[PDB]
DNA sequence: ATCCGTA
DNA sequence: TAACGGAT
């Protein structure tokens, strides 16, 4: 199967990703920016318990590390009745220098799919932002408080990877992956590759070309340190769901 | 929690 | 202005 020929390429079988060719990201602040320290709002035990194993996992993965920083933003519990950690990074976002929004809207992106290429593969990358390292100098920006009263735990944690909730993550990820896949595009002139942050579409003129192109794309992604979702993967189909659209016969 | 945008 | 939906 596809899952066994490319074990490195799938979130299921490859372990965590890390885009090794991408230098750790440095996040420039606006000229007048001063650190902001917002106090953590008290969390109910239910929400704390709901969130705890997620925090523990990220610590075990090295994605969260202890720290002490002049920046602090609130951790929110967000619920299905399962709680997930959602950091409110809005006051950090306002203080970070703006970048040009280079991710195309899906309409314009799909306008680049010729009707000549009707064999499709759709892959989405698992925990994409977490594959990009954050430079130690910018890590402090994203600190929050983790207090576990019934374990005598207090202190800040922060991210070593590009974080959810950060206004520039989607754009920075899209740009990083474009740099990492540029050569692939060069080696495969006959293929169409659409990238929308972590959502990929490969289109080919024939099923053979799609099979051979998908193999090469999976191999490339795994080698670069990215991980595709095998569960959601749509491989060499005449019809696929991409970015809310149904792609079929060159339509949509 | 807090911030932004329809009767 | 109260109220809500959606966002972090």
């Amino acid at each position: 199967t596809w899952l066994s020929d490319f074990p490195q390429a799938w979130a299921e079988t490859g372990g965590m990703g890390l885009a090794v060719r991408q230098a750790p990201l440095i996040i420039p602040l606006k000229a007048t920016s001063t650190p902001v320290s917002i106090k953590q709002y008290p969390m109910s035990q239910e929400a704390r318990l709901g969130i705890k194993p997620h925090i523990q996992r990220l610590l075990d993965q090295g994605i969260l590390v202890p720290c002490q920083s002049p920046w602090n933003t609130p951790l929110l519990p967000v619920k299905t009745n399962d709680y997930r950690p959602v950091q409110d990074l809005r006051e950090v976002n306002k203080r970070v220098e703006d970048i040009h929004p280079t991710v195309p809207n899906p309409y314009n992106l799909l306008s680049g799919l010729p009707p000549s290429h009707q064999w499709y593969t759709v892959l989405d990358l698992k925990d994409a932002f977490f594959c990009l390292r954050l430079h130690p100098t910018s890590q402090p920006l994203f600190a929050f408080e983790w207090r576990d009263p019934e374990m005598g735990i207090s202190g800040q944690l922060t991210w070593t990877r590009l974080p959810q909730g950060f206004k520039n993550s989607p754009t920075l990820f899209d740009e990083a992956l474009h740099r990492d896949l540029a050569d692939f595009r060069i080696q495969h002139p006959d293929l169409i590759l659409l990238q929308y942050v972590d959502d990929l579409l490969l289109a080919a003129t024939s099923e053979l070309d799609c099979q051979q192109g998908t193999r090469a794309l999976l191999q490339t992604l795994g080698n670069l340190g990215y991980r595709a979702s095998a569960k959601k993967a749509q491989i060499c189909q005449k019809q696929v769901k991409y970015l809310g659209y149904l792609l079929k016969e060159g339509q949509r």
